[PDB]
């Protein structure tokens, strides 16, 4: 059917509630980075498929999918199970708002996560074209416990010795992790660091202007309303929709169903 079907490269368990996992990737799939896709699996004989962004380069022939594990959610209750060779239905055009397009030009681009939501940002910070266009990257990670920071390593060893960008990632990316249930480094809520001006000072940027400071916010619908009204706060003018350049796009990562 139009749908592809992929097999599994890979795949690693972050916690009880998150895992990610590789798969092969049709050279007939074409992203732009920050895009999702719908992915799924065949179940009482109907695919069930779910938006997920692809959390992989655009360059590279596989794809990779940094997943929730929802107790007794219809895909996620069989999708925590999978093992390498299962096969991942995946559709063939990808779509959505979080692409550099959309983004007037800018100094510095932050990119507002919370939990699963940083999905899209893991493509966004290994594409080149983002290095390019930055003198800035902040990613910005809140979760509520330790063990949700998933990607840490990758993020702070691996990806800072990539062969071709190392260097733009070692004086360009800036990681601020935030937990707000256990003690660690950086605690609370992005929204209240940046409404304070806490955020700014502890990476050592500026406070936001709308001449310099662009973003993306992935997160719950709750989440991007709060963060939003934070940009706008500064100034900030959203993206009116797809297609429309401004200083800030926002998606949601899900939806309370
Ligand atoms: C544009 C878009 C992109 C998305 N990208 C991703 C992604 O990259 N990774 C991912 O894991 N999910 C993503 N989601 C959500 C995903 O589509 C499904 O909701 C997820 O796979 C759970 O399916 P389910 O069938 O198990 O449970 P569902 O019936 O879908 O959802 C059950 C309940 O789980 C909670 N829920 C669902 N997804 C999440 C989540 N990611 N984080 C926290 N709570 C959640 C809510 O309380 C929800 O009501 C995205 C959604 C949209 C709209």
């Amino acid at each position: 059917s139009n749908l592809y079907t992929e097999r599994v490269l890979s795949v690693h368990h972050w916690n009880d509630t998150l895992f990610s996992f590789k798969t092969t990737r049709n050279p007939g799939l074409r992203f732009k980075t920050g895009q999702f896709v719908m992915i799924g699996l065949e179940v009482d004989g109907r695919p069930l498929m779910r938006a997920y962004s692809i959390a992989s380069p655009n360059y590279e022939e596989h794809l990779e999918f940094f997943s929730i594990k929802v107790p007794d959610g219809p895909l996620t209750s069989r999708l925590q199970h999978l093992k390498e060779g299962d096969e991942l239905m995946v559709s063939r055009k990808p779509t959505g708002t979080l692409v550099h397009d959309d983004l007037l030009p800018g100094k510095h681009l932050y990119l507002l996560s919370t939990g699963t939501g940083m999905a899209p940002f893991l493509s966004v910070i290994q594409d080149p074209e983002t290095y390019e266009r930055y003198e800035k990257v902040i990613l910005v990670h809140g979760v509520r416990w330790v063990s949700e920071l998933a990607y840490a390593d990758f993020i702070t060893k691996v990806l800072p010795e990539h062969e071709y960008f190392g260097d733009q990632v070692k004086e360009k990316l800036i990681y601020y992790p935030l937990v707000t249930r256990e003690p660690f480094r950086n605690q609370g809520r992005q929204t209240d660091l940046m409404r304070s001006g806490k955020l700014f000072e502890d990476i050592g940027l500026p406070p936001m202007n709308p001449q310099d400071d662009r973003a993306m916010i992935c997160g719950s619908p709750s989440m991007l309303e709060e963060t939003s009204a934070v940009l706008d706060s500064f100034g900030l003018k959203i993206s009116p929709r797809m297609g429309e350049p401004g200083d800030y796009l926002i998606e949601r990562a899900f939806v309370e169903k």
